[PDB]
């Protein structure tokens, strides 16, 4: 049989449909209803836009390349596609970091939260995030600064029917540091402090109203948030660092598999973040 030819296509199409439907529903729900327009919901809008772009562009052409085993399009479109991939991934991760910092400021400083965050300052931050995303994905790739120098890489670059990722040590390390590790450290610190604050509040409530009946929730929420992200993206950004240092340690198929596992995070974000009752009411009004 040829269960590989037809089997993988079904799964890839399902992934594309799930990503597109979820992100479109979130975006149109925020846009149509005036109640949902909040300074917290603009970051979710940027995240959903990045996920929608990735689902429409990065995934279908990668699936076609995998199934056909050749890059039938031009040589220019290979670099265009790589640039869009890197852009979307880094923009999404930094938007997640921005949301985490927003929550940190909301709980930690209750009185001064209103002054720090304003609709004017919630746009400058998003524009800066997207600009920083664009200055690491288009500028180095299109200027041919990431290109490797060895016989297989040179032969891949010369041929017009081969689109594979070969990169330098410097670009790999700098891209990984910019895209993954700094947001990871920021999120770890932020969520640790938020957990401390929640524990202090529970202690105070128990000490005050203990005689009447009157950390499972905090643990469950933080576990979902930080386990649907580290598990999805961490394994890839270790082999990314390793594969340049050691020539034959990491195979080429494991790289692509871990990369595609990383992409799946786009279709999960509406589930993780758009769970408020207002969002459910808006979804119920739109559909059904
Ligand atoms: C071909 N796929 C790319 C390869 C390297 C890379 C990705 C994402 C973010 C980065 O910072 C990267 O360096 C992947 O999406």
């Amino acid at each position: 049989d040829e269960v590989w030819v037809v089997g993988m296509g079904i799964v890839m199409s399902l992934i594309v449909l799930a990503i597109v439907f979820g992100n479109v529903l979130v975006i149109t729900a925020i846009a149509k209803f005036e109640r949902l327009q909040t300074v917290t919901n603009y970051f979710i809008t940027s995240l959903a836009c990045a996920d929608l772009v990735m689902g429409l562009a990065v995934v279908p052409f990668g699936a076609a390349h995998i199934l056909t085993k050749t890059w039938t399009f031009g040589n220019f479109w290979c670099e265009f596609w790589t640039s869009i991939d890197v852009l979307c991934v880094t923009a999404s991760i930094e938007t997640l970091c921005v949301i985490a910092v927003d929550r940190y400021f909301a709980i930690t400083s209750p009185f001064k939260y209103q002054s720090l965050l304003t609709k004017n300052k919630a746009r400058v931050i998003i524009l800066m995030v997207w600009i920083v995303s664009g200055l690491t994905s288009f500028l180095p790739i299109q200027m041919h600064w990431y290109r490797a120098t060895h016989q297989e890489a040179i032969n891949c670059y010369a041929e017009e029917t081969c689109c594979d990722f070969f990169t330098n040590q410097a670009y790999a390390i700098a891209s990984s540091i910019v895209s993954f590790y700094v947001p990871l450290v920021i999120m770890v610190f932020v969520y640790s402090r938020v957990f401390q604050e929640a524990k202090r509040q529970l202690q105070k409530i128990d000490k005050s109203e203990g005689r009447f009946h009157v950390e499972h929730k905090a643990l469950k929420t933080l576990g979902i948030i930080m386990g649907t992200f580290t598990l999805c993206w961490l394994p890839f950004f270790i082999v990314n660092i390793v594969h340049v240092i050691q020539d034959n340690l990491i195979r080429k198929e494991v790289y692509i598999l871990l990369n595609w596992i990383g992409y799946v995070n786009s279709g999960f974000n509406p589930l993780i973040y758009c769970r408020s009752p207002d969002f459910r009411i808006a979804f119920q009004e739109l559909l059904c």
